[PDB]
């Protein structure tokens, strides 16, 4: 198939996804709405549930609802068994409605359905074309109190009905007992409570291996793509080990959740994207879009080095799901605002790089402050609404202009209230023109675009008081006034003579798995793939068209490559490059350090002679190490993850700034398990 595809769970970048809030969309089996103090069919109570199901969603997708609208791809709430307790916050009953305070991973949340209507589901989905996203939350359980095991449910965890165990009493030592985070630090966030929920120890063999289990049997139902939940708060290592486990079995395009505030930038989130084996929700995109379109609180020179900034610390920015609001801030829509403002966001996300996520009830002007009053019941199903209509117009692009999915971005003109950006890739354009300014019309010259000399009719049709575009000799666009609030869609698309990669997933794999990369110009015969020099054709290379391969990845030493194809002919591609050919499965494993002493701004590192732990390169070395929770200085921990059952030396490094001091005596030996966890403590040596 062509990278468009439904069949494509390598790569979203073509998609729109609708973020669903599965029991305030629609209840299709009212048989399935649980009673008593729990229910509340009105929904006017947000705590309890409303009733909606998977039913619900199957009808909209046959009703035409989503697909008139354009969404090519469905994100719905944690699919697995919550508890069934109503907890009492002061006063105040709650429910698990969203499906985020899980009890057993292997089974199914009742309200929304049996595995059957999740197969139903899947199949209604993939008839219409559209990819099924689920949620995941592997961090922990639910609300619990080690003290009132009356509390809740105690954070119980049970396999597939049987009772592993609680929180209260836990021998197993399944859960972290370090109390709640204070989000001081990360490594405070990840080692303690969510709030009270019950934090799950993945460094336990029995937590590790069923959390891997249980997410294969949802691959082995067919889902397309999965979200992880509060990644922020969950050892990187394991994550690294939890997403190969994935990628080497059932590779789907996944993508975690760090919360970023306003203003925050995080090197620790940028690098996680980079080498976790995810990719991550934009919040530094999102956070943006607010301040400028919505709050006003910054210009277009900001949005302008969001894009550039961005597009530099993301190795692929092409990866990042886009949003301009969710379940957990406030809608973006406020009940008294202009809602041109709304759709200028919307379209702006829409023609932006990465994969753009829609909050359900967007297109409906629905208007809530912070959880829950973010999360009613979508008060109707109109097809009526600009916004619909924009979204109609806009999503499309996505999947017929390369530049939109795969493009770079460049700003061509710009001032306080105005950006006009252009997208490129290949020989494929697109531009885009706004005017956040609801008062004040933008005169507009010294306009230079990639596009070929001509006339050009807005995309939205004039939906958002958009114009026609003359370019004339050497892209230069005619004298033209931007209308006040203004949005403007003008596109270029033509064949691609030249092979050009626009995208490559999984992005971390061993070898024999198949990976899929996609773009334009490959030609109609299988040519050649290239994992840094070798090559690789023939058998190994499954499929070959002009949109889409799908290769196996070499027997190749564990590392980072740069991929590149040629066509039949011997023309060669683009690079695609931060390649990760792991040395085989993973399995996550807790190095600990004794008597590391150091100074202030020095930390400890780890390094050894696998690919996973740097190769004895400083540069690679995994760190900086933690000390804080778990293992307190001068003693030092971390998770890493690495390759199963084999014989690994290392050693551990002190680093301030570039320079580093190595460890003393003989280098560290040890056998990682081919399964589960371990521990391996060693003291300092001088
Ligand atoms: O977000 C987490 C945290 O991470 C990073 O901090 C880490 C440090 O980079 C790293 O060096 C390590 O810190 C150790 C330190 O190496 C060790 O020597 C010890 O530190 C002592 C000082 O030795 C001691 O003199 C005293 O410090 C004085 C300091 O002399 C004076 O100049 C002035 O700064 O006041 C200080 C008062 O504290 O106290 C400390 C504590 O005994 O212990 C440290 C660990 O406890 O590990 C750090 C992470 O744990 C970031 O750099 C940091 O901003 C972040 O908060
Ligand atoms: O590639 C050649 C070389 O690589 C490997 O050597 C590594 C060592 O095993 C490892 O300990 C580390 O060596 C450092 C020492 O531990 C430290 O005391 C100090 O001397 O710096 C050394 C690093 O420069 O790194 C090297 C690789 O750089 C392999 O084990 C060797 O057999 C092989 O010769
Ligand atoms: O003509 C090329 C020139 O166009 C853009 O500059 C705009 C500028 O952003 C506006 O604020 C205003 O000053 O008009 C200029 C064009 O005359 C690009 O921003 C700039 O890089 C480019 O050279
Ligand atoms: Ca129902
Ligand atoms: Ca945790």
């Amino acid at each position: 198939a062509p990278d468009t595809s439904v069949s494509n769970k390598q790569n979203f970048s073509t998609d729109v996804i609708y973020q669903i809030f599965t029991d305030r969309f629609s209840d299709g089996n009212p048989a399935n709405n649980p009673t008593g103090a729990a229910f509340d069919g009105t929904c006017t109570n947000l705590r309890l549930y409303c009733g909606g199901d998977w039913q619900g969603i199957i009808n909209k997708i046959n009703d035409g609802y989503l697909t008139g609208m354009g969404v090519t791809a469905i994100w719905i709430s944690q699919p697995v068994e919550n508890i069934y307790s109503i907890i009492n916050y002061s006063g105040v009953n709650n429910t698990a409605y969203h499906g985020y305070w899980a009890r057993d991973f292997k089974k199914t949340n009742p309200a929304y359905g049996t595995i059957a209507d999740f197969q139903n589901l899947i199949a209604a989905a993939h008839a219409k074309n559209i990819k099924v996203i689920i949620d995941f939350a592997p961090n922990h359980t639910s609300p619990a109190s080690s003290d009132q095991p009356s509390f809740a449910e105690n954070g119980r965890l049970y396999d597939n009905g049987t009772l592993l165990g609680g929180y209260t009493n836990d021998t197993q030592n399944l859960f972290h007992h370090n109390g709640g985070t204070d989000f001081s630090t990360t490594e405070n966030g990840i080692y303690k409570n969510l709030f009270d929920l019950a934090d799950l120890n993945h460094n336990n063999s029995t937590v590790d291996v069923y959390l891997k289990d249980a997410i294969k049997m949802w691959l082995d139902l067919g889902i397309d793509g999965i979200r992880m939940d509060a990644v922020k708060h969950m050892p990187f290592g394991w994550q690294k080990s939890f997403m190969a486990a994935v990628n080497n079995y059932k590779p789907v395009f996944t993508f975690g959740e760090w919360f970023l505030g306003v203003n925050e930038v995080s090197p620790e989130n940028h690098k996680f994207a980079n080498e976790s084996g995810m990719s991550l929700l934009d919040f530094r995109f999102a956070q943006k879009v607010r301040q400028v379109f919505r709050d006003n609180t910054d210009n277009m020179y900001g949005l302008k080095a969001m894009l550039e900034g961005s597009a530099a610390d993301y190795a692929q920015v092409d990866d990042q799901v886009t949003f301009i609001d969710n379940h957990d801030m406030e809608r973006f829509h406020a009940s008294n605002a202009n809602r041109r403002k709304l759709e200028q966001a919307l379209a702006f996300t829409l023609t932006s790089r990465g994969v753009p996520a829609i909050y359900y009830g967007t297109e409906q002007y629905m208007s809530g402050g912070t959880d829950p009053d973010n999360r009613a019941r979508i008060p109707s199903f109109s097809t009526s609404t600009t916004a619909y209509q924009v979204i109609q117009k806009l999503a499309p692009l996505r999947k017929c202009n390369p530049a939109i999915a795969y493009g770079s971005t460049q700003e061509r003109w710009i001032n306080n209230d105005v950006l006009i950006y252009e997208r490129k890739f290949g020989s494929n354009v697109a531009v885009v023109a706004v005017n956040r300014n609801l008062n004040a019309p933008a005169s507009i010259s010294g306009l230079v675009t990639s596009l070929p000399q001509g006339s050009y009719n807005d995309v939205l049709g004039g939906l958002l008081n958009g114009n026609t575009l003359s370019v004339g000799s050497g892209g230069a666009a005619s004298n033209f006034t931007l209308a006040a609030g203004g949005t403007a869609v003008w596109q270029y698309t033509a064949a691609t003579a030249t092979p050009t990669i626009g995208h490559v997933g999984p992005m971390m794999a061993k070898p024999g798995v198949t990976i899929t990369i996609d773009g334009r110009g490959f030609g109609s015969s299988k040519g050649t793939v290239y994992f840094g020099t070798t090559a690789v054709s023939g058998a190994d290379i499954t499929s070959w068209e002009d949109t889409q391969i799908k290769v196996k990845i070499p027997a190749v030493a564990g590392g980072n490559y740069n991929i590149k194809v040629a066509n039949a002919a011997g023309t060669a591609s683009n690079v695609y490059d931060n390649f990760e050919v792991l040395s085989g499965d993973q399995v996550s494993v807790r190095f600990v350090v004794n008597n590391a002493t150091t100074a202030l701004g020095q930390n400890v590192y780890l390094t050894g002679s696998v690919s996973e732990l740097g190769n004895w390169d400083p540069a690679k070395a995994i760190g900086p190490m933690y000390n804080q929770v778990v293992y307190q200085y001068p003693n030092w921990y971390y998770d890493v993850s690495v390759p199963a059952g084999k014989t690994i030396e290392f050693k551990f490094l002190k680093k301030q700034g570039s320079t580093v001091t190595w460890e003393g005596g003989s280098n560290h030996t040890f056998t990682a398990p081919s399964s589960g966890t371990a521990t391996i403590n060693v003291n300092w040596q001088p």
